[PDB]
């Protein structure tokens, strides 16, 4: 296994996944890594299975669709891996916490929103469809760009929006189109 976690690529108190090399702290996988369970599988290898068992899951889908669908338990997951992608880009240190907003010239957003915040939501289970995770997930960035206007600051909502857009459109098999 791996020495560094995958998700922050920092050593200390790690877990490993029992069906790939990949190493976890506790707080960083998600959901939070479990209690028990020997062996153990991590979240990009649950996400492999799901692919592996209905291999017709990887046909492209259209968007509209993706976000009408329930928080069944795959979907559920597949917002869960989704997140963490987003968590393994260093950018996204700047939109983990509660942000706040006092700057000449700007107001801040009518409705914050931060990736640890989403991260309470999927585990309390606040989402009934996929929209409800996609819908906050968008606005963490889209608040960013109209808080910072011009300051070239503006680019790294950019930034890890692309990284969410991309793992997004991989995760949930959408139809590719130029
Ligand atoms: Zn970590
Ligand atoms: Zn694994
Ligand atoms: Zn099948």
């Amino acid at each position: 296994n791996s020495n560094i976690c995958e998700v922050c690529n920092k050593w200390g108190r790690l877990f490993c996944c029992d069906t790939c090399p990949r190493s976890f702290h506790e707080h960083c996988h998600i959901p939070s890594v479990e209690a028990n369970k020997n062996p153990w599988s991590c979240i990009f290898c649950r996400i492999k299975t799901i692919q592996e068992r209905c291999p017709e899951s990887q046909s492209g889908h259209q968007e509209s669709e993706v976000l009408m669908r329930q928080m069944l338990p795959e979907e559920q997951l597949k917002c869960e891996f989704l997140l963490l992608k987003v968590y393994c880009d260093s950018k996204s240190c700047f939109f983990a916490s509660e942000p706040y907003y006092n700057r000449e010239g700007s107001q801040g957003p009518q409705k914050p929103m931060w990736l640890n915040k989403v991260k309470t939501s999927l585990n309390e289970q606040m989402y009934t469809r996929v929209e409800g995770f996609v819908q906050d997930m968008r606005l963490i960035f889209h608040n960013h760009k109209e808080f910072y206007r011009e300051d070239k600051f503006t680019r790294l909502g950019i930034q890890v929006q692309d990284i969410f857009e991309k793992n997004f459109r991989n995760i949930f098999a959408i139809q590719e189109t130029s």
